[PDB]
RNA sequence: UUAAGUUAGAAAGGGCGCACGGUGGAUGCCUUGGCACUAGGAGCCGAAGAAGGACGGGACUAACACCGAUAUGCUUUGGG
């Protein structure tokens, strides 16, 4: 969170990104069977909210 | 032995009493919920989109509760 807040903002969209990618894949993997550790699916979630949120106090 | 006479016992099933079960949810005990008030506060919400909803959000989710594509939560300030 703090160390989310020393990016700049297309950093943080850039960030945004490849979580967005990472749960997608996660996502993937769980509907074939492939995911072990299923407790991921729920950091990155909030882990995309929290830098939305970094995002709209900015502005 | 014949004759005459008298009386017993019997239960297919049934009755009464008793014993033991079943069913059923009365009664007692209990309380998560109600009822009536008192004192104090507050008596409004809505185009800055209401009341009330629908559909969604969990690793798996039918329901309830919570939340809204930032979805079973995000940030922050305090408590602990
Ligand atoms: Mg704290």
């Amino acid at each position: 969170a703090n160390d989310i807040r020393d990016l700049s903002t297309t950093e943080i969209q850039d960030q945004e990104k490849a979580l967005k990618e990472e749960l997608f894949n996660l996502r993937f993997q769980l509907a074939t069977g492939q995911l072990e550790n299923t407790a991921r699916i729920r950091e990155v979630r909030k882990a995309i909210a929290r830098m939305k949120t970094i995002v709209r106090e900015r502005e």
